């Protein structure tokens, strides 16, 4: 398994932790901010996920998480991170700041083998489990697990577009606050609505998602986009879906098609409720895409809103474990 | 005027503030929750819009406010208000539990003209003022002023229809939370997801606008529909609607067209903005409906993505004042 | 075992909880609010403390939690429950709404054994855990466990007084939001603070800590006072108590004088910690107390504040099913 | 007048916003994050104050607000920062990073005559508004107007000490948010309970106060410390000051103590209430300190707890104009 973290933040930990509960073995974690006796505290205590229930100590200068010893580095550089004098290869890239090929194949200095940067990429090719891990192939050495909204709304665009055809389709996610926000109105330059305070504002914003959903399931490129509402809670997110479909149906029949997928093809990544949920029923749930049967409405036999929720920060971080471990499969790594 | 409140929960005494802005004469409240020395302190400070900057006292069993004496009640049967006491001929009734015409129509027992609720009803004729005042017959007793999503939603859909048809539509809300909701998980047992924790919860419910603007555009009955999500904001909320439309046009028209309808025919009723503005921006904003040009997204030359913002609380109680001045015009009073 | 709860609200459902958890046996709950299958859906998920990994299920006509069929009642009136039917003996008395002896022994009409009121009680003996559970005798037939706050507080106040004695002190809790406040400014006629927006707000209040103390520590009767600020979390609360010593200490020996009694006598009731803990590492913390040996600060040998933490409504819960495991065995029952 | 900004923050829109009211003159603002474009908008928009009622444009590189020109800059060293050529010679450093006395000298090298930091200062004298103003020395370049806490503390203990005499007292604020705070858990490795997500969270902190009150009243120098609490509210906070008392008195004592100052030599500074008020109700309030005197607690005629709103923003921008009017005097300007 051999994994390395680059940034140790919400992702970055939330992979430790899913790597732990998977099985899988992080051997490094790289973060210029978080010193180690921090990262001890840090990886300890979550306000959303709870305690981890295990051991989390520093020791001779390493993390070490039930007994596992993880290297520490604080490397500002992406391309002065020694890699290989921990024996990490495949590196998830969960900064934030080194999402194109170029930046991310820094840790090729280093002595990486893959990358895997955890959020959309201009340029890397990206993967959705469950919709197109299939296309990866072993040479690719910089992928992209693309976003959180991609990962929810793929599984669902796929359902919806082998029963019925996607003709087109506008979707917005209302979508949970994350570091990038403020809490009271600052400078965000690049995005003036993302510097008002975020738990007093409803806060119009873009989304990964909308593009894209276009390179993970290619039939559907310019047939669907999107927008997000930033809304005060601290995870989870729920698409909400209006398509219009080339086959007259049922809402029975997208539910059944939601169903039968989410036992087969789907299990695992694409959930199916019937229940009255809110959105703190998906805190710490698995699945990246969970289909809300009472939510949704047919307006007539081929337009349709579908609502699908995900736990952004958790239910990703269990896919680049995923994505991880069917790279290693492939690669025989 | 002789306006007289029943019940002085957030939309009575904010109809009481609009009716002061609008100079209106409210003689009359009735409220069996809320003595004399406790509407002093309810109708001086407000959470969400600030202290009342003028001069509320008890006097001698009124409320007074800016010289205005106003008889109060508390009469738990609408049928025992003396209304005719006051002088209160046009009631609102803004309680939430008397919104059919027989249960309204206690108010006239003790000499209301006519009464006024302040949500949809199942059967009063449903206003929403700048779309269809001009159908309100002088011997209609029982009227109903919509929803605050009817109201925000109505305005927009009348220019779309009337520039490019509305095919057909779906729409979100992502509304503020409000009195029926809870602090913490609690049973609301006609609507299990609307009793979980306000504050901790995005919650799929229910809209008024689905069934009442198919009432107020007749046209547009069996083409739109949609539902909300409650989410941890005190005020304000925001229409997301998805709408196929039978011309093709661009962007660019459809926000043309808001400009011209906000500057004319809807002027005061319909707003237009291309501020990057998010929900606080609207506390206390007198319009029904708040075109957002920057949020929208045109998918293609007949689907669209329309983004409108409305202070439910607010916009809706100036609009009560409207309509009731429209009802005394036509009715001569 | 055999307890029965009568108000299936938060401290209702997670008593509950605590009770499978502890192997302790609940056969009956009575709530007119809550039918059957609505009280499956508020079992299984709770915004807080996450979704009851478990079954639940109604059958024929009762509520089955892991195979424990618990049958279900729907009284209004507690003298109308027929506990005998369900052969429940040890009533939990937790509506918020008969609180004194005569109002809880009501239940004494269907057959119960013991009531064990959930709140503080005007004239029911009134016990903590690790406190003063050695003065419960068995012709008491109705019982207080005393309210959250009075369980934090009653531990620490506990340590200080035998060890260096209090000679006055005064405490604040930073309390997070409960089911009595309102989500928007609504009528709260006996509180009129309680009434304004809970999750808008720093709301001063009182507290059932600052009396109860002196009934639960006579030698403190008097002592001891304080008040509350209602604070927009939505669990887990601080004790901020500031206290005047008998006798001349650093903070050093408050330090060794907490973490000495959590490892003897106090034993899972108070907690130790010198972590940089905040609110969200305390939800689903067991504990009545935890000190906070880091947020404390001595101002001299004799005035120090000390500070404390709580899960209000987890640790309480689990207290309930303590107290009734203490009352059988010393009843023998 | 000939004002200065330097940081157009929170602080420094409302120094604007409060000279504006004031008629004072701000004839140059600099910030290398917000560009003259933005800091249009985020003068105009205020998620918790409201918008700003006027004209806010850019003309020709100058920030224009309702007639005043206003020369912006966009240095990131002060000392680069050419007030000379704008006429700004009383420079506000509302930065929160050049605060002490050689560091905010800088702000001499284009010309400044006088720098007021809006933060504790190491060593640049700091001044409360109604309480020390007179030790202000002409000399004096830099000088402080130390914290939002101290100008809250400081008048309540100024009362009580010349009253009743401060023998020993303890303080908690319970403390908005602020912008150093962070939306979800993430690094702050000066503070760790200060990176814990702001919105989920009561986390302990220390406040500026507990050094600042002892400078500002020497005489209380070591009779006075205390904490925060920061809680999820966005601005107005809360002090609650647990007091032992010199001289015996009743709490009617220390109400009619506080009346008296409020209307006499604390007028503005001190305010005084006897409503049931809850913090949006301060909301946009100018004075530093109001005292609240339902809320307050007296346990016995020498110990007592009092209890102090202030608007952190608000309040304190507002005493920033007051000090630099006072200076001006006193420098002759
Ligand atoms: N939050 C979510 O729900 C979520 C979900 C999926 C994807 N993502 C994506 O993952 C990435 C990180 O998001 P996040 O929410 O974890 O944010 P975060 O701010 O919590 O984490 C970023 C971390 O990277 C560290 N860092 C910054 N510069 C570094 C550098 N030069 N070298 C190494 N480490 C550095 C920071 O200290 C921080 O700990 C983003 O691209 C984001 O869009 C976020
Ligand atoms: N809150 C909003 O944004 C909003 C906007 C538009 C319309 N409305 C509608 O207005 C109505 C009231 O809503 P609200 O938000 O003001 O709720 P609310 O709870 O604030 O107010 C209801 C008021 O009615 C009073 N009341 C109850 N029974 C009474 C009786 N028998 N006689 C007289 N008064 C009595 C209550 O004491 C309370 O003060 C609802 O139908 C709601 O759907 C609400
Ligand atoms: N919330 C906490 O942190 C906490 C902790 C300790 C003690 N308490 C106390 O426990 C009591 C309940 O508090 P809560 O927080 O669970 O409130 P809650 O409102 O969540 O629960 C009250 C429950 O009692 C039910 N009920 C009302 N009338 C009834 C009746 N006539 N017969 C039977 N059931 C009825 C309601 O439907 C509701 O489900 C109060 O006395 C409260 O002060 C609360
Ligand atoms: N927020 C409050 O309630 C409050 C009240 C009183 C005092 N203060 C103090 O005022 C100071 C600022 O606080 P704030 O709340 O306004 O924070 P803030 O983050 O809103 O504002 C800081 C501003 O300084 C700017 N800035 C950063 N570096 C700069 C530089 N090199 N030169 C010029 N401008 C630069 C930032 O862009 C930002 O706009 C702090 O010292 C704080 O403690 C805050």
């Amino acid at each position: 398994s051999k994994i390395g973290i680059n940034g140790f933040g919400r992702i970055g930990r939330l992979v430790l932790r899913a790597a732990l509960e998977m099985g899988a073995q992080v051997v490094a974690v790289n973060d210029p901010f978080i010193a180690l006796e921090y990262m001890v505290y840090m990886f300890k205590y979550d306000s959303t996920h709870g305690m981890f229930k295990g051991e989390v100590k520093a020791e001779d200068g390493a993390l070490v998480v039930d007994g596992k010893k993880i290297t520490v580095f604080n490397e500002m550089k992406p391309e002065n991170i020694p890699w290989s004098k921990a024996g990490a290869e495949y590196i998830v890239e969960s900064t934030g700041v080194f999402t194109t090929i170029e930046k991310a194949s820094a840790h090729f200095k280093g002595g990486a083998k893959k990358v895997i940067i955890s959020a959309p990429s201009a340029d890397a090719p990206m993967f959705v489990c469950g919709v197109n891990l299939e296309k990866y192939s072993k040479d690719m050495k910089v992928v992209s697990n693309a976003s959180c909204t991609t990962n929810c709304l793929a599984p669902v665009a796929k359902v919806l577009h082998e029963n019925f055809e996607i003709v087109e389709g506008l979707m917005t996610t209302v979508h949970a606050v994350t570091a990038t926000q403020k809490t009271v109105d600052g400078p965000s330059a690049k995005d003036w609505r993302g510097g008002r305070g975020a738990a007093q504002n409803i806060i119009p914003s873009s989304t990964g998602a909308a593009k894209a959903v276009g390179k993970v399931i290619p039939e559907l490129d310019g047939k669907l986009t999107g927008m997000a509402f930033r809304v005060p809670t601290p995870n989870v997110s729920v698409v909400d879906l209006t398509v219009r479909l080339g086959k007259e149906c049922s809402y029975d029949d997208i539910k059944a098609a939601m169903k039968a997928a989410s036992e087969g093809p789907l299990q695992g990544v694409l959930g199916y409720t019937e229940d009255d949920v809110v959105s703190c029923d998906f805190t710490g749930d698995n699945r990246s895409s969970i289909f809300d049967a009472k939510a949704g409405i047919q307006l007539s036999k081929t337009f349709v809103k579908v609502v699908s929720w995900y736990d952004n920060e958790f239910g990703y971080s269990q896919r680049v474990i995923d994505l991880i471990k069917h790279m290693q499969k492939v690669d025989s790594a």
